[PDB]
C-alpha cells in the first residue's frame, strides 16, 4: 500500500479516491480508484476483505492524507462513525492507484 | 475533464452500471464498466455528483443520447420524478477504460 508516499492532492468523493501520483520515470498521473470494490461495512465498521460499503454508509471523507472516514449503519440500523487507513492496501504503481 | 463519449461507442446503462467500448490511446478497442453508484447521489429527486448510492432510491435507469444517465428518482415526498445527469461531466476514457 502506502500510496500517500507517492501521491498528493488526494480526495474522496462518494466511494472514489482520486490522487496525483508520481510515475516511475518522472512526471505525474491523475488516478482514481473505486474503494467500494475493496471495503465492506461490517456492523458499522469499515473493513477490508469485502465490498459494497457505499450502500450503507454516508458522508465519506478523506481524513488526513490516507484515512477514509464515514458514517455507517450497524446491523441494527444505527449510524456510527468509522475510519480505515487506505495506506494499508492502496498503492501507487507507476502513477496508478491499485489495491495490493 | 471527463468527456468519455468523445472516445467511446456502444454505451449502455444497466442498473447503476455504465458499459462502453472505447478507443485505446494507440489504437484498438477496450470494453469496460463503471459503477456510477459510487459517485452519484439522489438529492430530493435530482441526480447530483459529490455523493453516492442513488440507485437505492432510483429506478428505470437508461442512457439518453451518448452520455446522459436518465432515471426516475424518489423525492423526499416519496414520488418518482424524471432526472438526468451528463456523465461526460466526470467520466473519462483513459487508454480505453472508463474512469472518474
Ligand atoms: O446491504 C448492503 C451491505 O451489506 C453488508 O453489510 C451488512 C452489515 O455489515 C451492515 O451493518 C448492514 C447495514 O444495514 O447491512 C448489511 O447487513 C456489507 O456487504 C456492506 O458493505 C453493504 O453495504
Ligand atoms: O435512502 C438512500 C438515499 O439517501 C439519500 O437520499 C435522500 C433524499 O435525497 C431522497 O430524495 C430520498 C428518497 O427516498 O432518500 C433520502 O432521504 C441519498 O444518499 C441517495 O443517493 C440515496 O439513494
Amino acid at each position: 500500500g502506502n500510496f500517500s508516499q507517492a501521491c498528493y492532492n488526494s480526495a474522496i468523493q462518494g466511494s472514489v479516491l482520486t490522487s496525483t501520483c508520481i510515475r516511475t520515470n518522472g512526471g505525474y498521473n491523475t488516478s482514481s480508484y473505486d474503494l467500494n470494490s475493496v471495503i465492506e461495512n461490517v456492523d458499522g465498521s469499515l473493513k477490508w476483505q469485502g465490498s459494497n460499503f457505499i450502500e450503507t454508509c454516508r458522508n465519506t471523507q478523506l481524513a488526513g492524507s490516507s484515512e477514509l472516514a464515514a458514517e455507517c449503519k450497524t446491523r441494527a440500523q444505527q449510524f456510527v462513525s468509522t475510519k480505515i487507513n487506505l495506506d494499508d492496501h492502496i498503492a501507487a504503481i507507476d502513477g496508478t492507484l491499485k489495491y495490493e
